[PDB]
């Protein structure tokens, strides 16, 4: 009996992707999910995860490969590597040069997900839905406190967006930017935030439990969709603010101690098939990195500027940089302060 252990983000695959792969190959798949880059990193640094494949964002990949956590991908065993968009491979190459260790999977931005009707009802017809002021300006967050506000429990991501919003370098190497202005704004906003979670906000946005949230693009679109399917009247939208937003690239990589290498390569080639990934993007609402799969992606998804953004919107996006341990420590300590109260 052949097995494969995969560790991937929750709500990041089609309902049938694994079942199909199992029928076609006869390989039994054990699929586990997470919703935090930090939880994954922890397990990888701790060693012996027992996973054959894991899906970290590229910026965390760079850090983890310094620790020798992953083995390089034998590209001779992935015939359809050619399907991957070359521009996306370049961007990921900044973290994985020469693309030796990871296979780009999905990509998106971190922005604002919001209940269109509730925000208009509270902030009026002209709520600044196209800017970070909607959720990062205290006087607005105070008014929205009522209908529910949610923030991603993603330190590196929230800090970089706040830094950018304050006119600073989103990847500032100066530790006082974090403990200083960044933490001040966060502490100012903090009392208006109902919770810090990286996954339960989807159901809550979908069911009208919260009205605004800092969230990942596809997650918000999934919420929008779930609301439409339910015919509950909830109108959810997503926005990539005019001031810019962070863009991430999740990738598949193989722990250097993976036991089912053969089975893992089969799953990777399976994911390289244009039909397989386009199918995933159709259910999950995230843009995949497969150039070839584009045509096969439903037009509703493929033509959404909030999923596959145009070149001028892609121009105002930024990526996370790996920081030295001091910034790391400062940033982690500050985040615990902000969260606690």
């Amino acid at each position: 009996q052949k097995t494969l252990h995969i560790y991937n983000w929750s709500d990041y695959i089609a309902p049938d992707t694994v079942a199909n792969f199992e029928k076609e190959t006869g390989i039994k798949v054990v699929y586990d999910v997470f919703d935090s880059n930090e939880v994954l990193e922890g397990k990888l640094m701790a060693g012996s995860t027992g996973f054959d494949l894991v899906v970290p964002s590229a910026s965390f990949l760079e850090r983890q490969l310094t620790a020798g956590v992953f083995q390089p991908l034998d590209k001779s065993k992935l015939p359809e590597w050619k399907n991957l968009d070359p521009e996306l491979l370049k961007l990921v190459a900044k973290h994985d040069p020469d693309n030796k260790f990871a296979m780009p999977y999905m990509w998106a931005t971190t922005g604002i997900g919001y209940n269109v009707d509730k925000v208009k009802a509270v902030l009026g017809e002209n709520a600044p839905v196209d800017s970070w002021d909607l959720i990062l300006k205290p006087e607005n967050l105070e008014k929205l406190k009522s209908c529910g506000v949610s923030f991603l429990d993603a330190p590196e991501e929230v800090f970089a967006t706040v830094l950018n919003y304050l006119g600073k370098d989103p990847n500032s190497t100066k530790a006082d930017d974090y403990t200083g202005p960044a933490t001040d704004l966060l502490l100012k906003l903090r009392p208006n935030i109902r919770y810090f979670h990286s996954s339960q906000y989807i159901n809550d946005l979908a069911n009208g439990d919260i009205c605004v949230a800092i969230g990942w693009a596809g997650d918000v679109w999934q919420a929008s969709n779930r609301a439409k399917e339910a015919k509950n009247g909830v109108n959810v939208s997503f926005s990539i603010p005019k001031e810019g937003a962070m863009a991430f690239f999740d990738v598949f990589a193989m722990p250097a101690d993976a036991k089912n290498k053969d089975e893992a390569y089969q799953f990777l080639n399976y994911l390289l098939r244009p039909d397989v990934v386009a199918h995933i993007s159709d259910h999950v609402f995230y843009a995949n990195a497969n150039k070839a799969a584009t045509p096969l992606v439903s037009a509703e998804v493929r033509e959404n500027p909030g999923i596959y953004p145009p070149a001028d919107v892609r121009a105002k996006l930024f990526t996370l940089k790996v920081q030295d341990p001091k910034i790391d420590r400062v940033r982690t300590r500050a985040w615990t302060k902000v969260k606690s109260g």
